[PDB]
């Protein structure tokens, strides 16, 4: 019953590969549904065409700002921001999909994909999914990141949707 969604990733407009995610709707249904609907674009806005604006090798890849395209924006399907649903799941290792935020109860659309166990984020960021297929594509994305997170090529979600 857990949905699966995909991102087709491009590097300076050339196809890199597809990352697929399981969304844990069984444990964080509101948060999973936000990400699912933003991936299909069914509300008329969402992840398609947006970029990964911060990639820090050995840490995580962050994206999801489709409103300002400068790291500060994005919005949820629930208006603007929404509350932290729960912190049942933890940042246990590579592939974990979690909500970016600016403190408590500020979930919008920005998210990050962990490439390592990041337990200092537990209880601060809502974990809601995991990479299902295409972790090798996330590893390739890291090669375009840097210590401070600026990317050396434009890393975009060329297409996305639900499987
Ligand atoms: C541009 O926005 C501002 C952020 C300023 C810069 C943060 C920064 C720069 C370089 C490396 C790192 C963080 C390392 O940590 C991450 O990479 C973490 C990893 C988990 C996901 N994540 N970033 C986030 O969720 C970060 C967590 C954060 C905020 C503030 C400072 C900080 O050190 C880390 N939050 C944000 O990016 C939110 C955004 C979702 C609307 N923006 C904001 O709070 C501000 C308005």
């Amino acid at each position: 019953v857990n949905p699966t969604v995909f991102f087709d990733i491009a590097v300076d407009g050339e196809p890199l590969g597809r990352v697929s995610f399981e969304l844990f709707a069984d444990k964080v249904p509101k948060t999973a549904e936000n990400f699912r609907a933003l991936s299909t674009g069914e509300k008329g806005f969402g992840y398609k065409g947006s970029c990964f604006h911060r990639i820090i090798p050995g840490f995580m890849c962050q994206g999801g700002d489709f409103t300002r395209h400068n790291g500060t924006g994005g919005k949820s399907i629930y208006g603007e921001k929404f509350e932290d649903e729960n912190f049942i799941l933890k940042h246990t290792g590579p592939g974990i999909l979690s909500m970016a935020n600016a403190g408590p109860n500020t979930n919008g659309s920005q998210f990050f994909i962990c490439t390592a166990k990041t337990e200092w984020l537990d209880g601060k960021h809502v974990v809601f999914g995991k990479v299902k297929e295409g972790m090798n594509i996330v590893e390739a994305m890291e090669r375009f990141g840097s210590r401070n997170g600026k990317t050396s090529k434009k890393i975009t979600i060329a297409d996305c949707g639900q499987l």
